[PDB]
């Protein structure tokens, strides 16, 4: 039986970051936990609206759930029903 990680398809809002951190991530097309864990710190800090404060918060909230940045995933993005 193949194994997957359901947490990856949770929206970034389930992490309960600060409104600012959440809004900054969405602006970078980072809408799910799977999108976020794939980005790296260097890459994130390079974005217009994110600083050290936010990155510290983000690394902290992710670690609290056994996650991190720079995570390699397999078979992303999550499955969807194809249109007709
Ligand atoms: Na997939």
């Amino acid at each position: 039986k193949p194994e997957f990680d359901p947490i990856l398809l949770r929206p970034v809002d389930d992490l309960e970051l600060t409104v600012r951190s959440a809004n900054c991530l969405k602006a970078e097309a980072i809408h799910y936990i799977g999108d976020l864990v794939q980005r790296t710190e260097v890459e994130l800090l390079k974005t217009p609206n994110l600083g050290k404060k936010s990155l510290t918060e983000i690394k902290d909230v992710l670690a609290s759930r056994g996650l991190s940045l720079g995570m390699r995933l397999e078979n992303w993005p999550p499955a969807s029903i194809a249109d007709e």
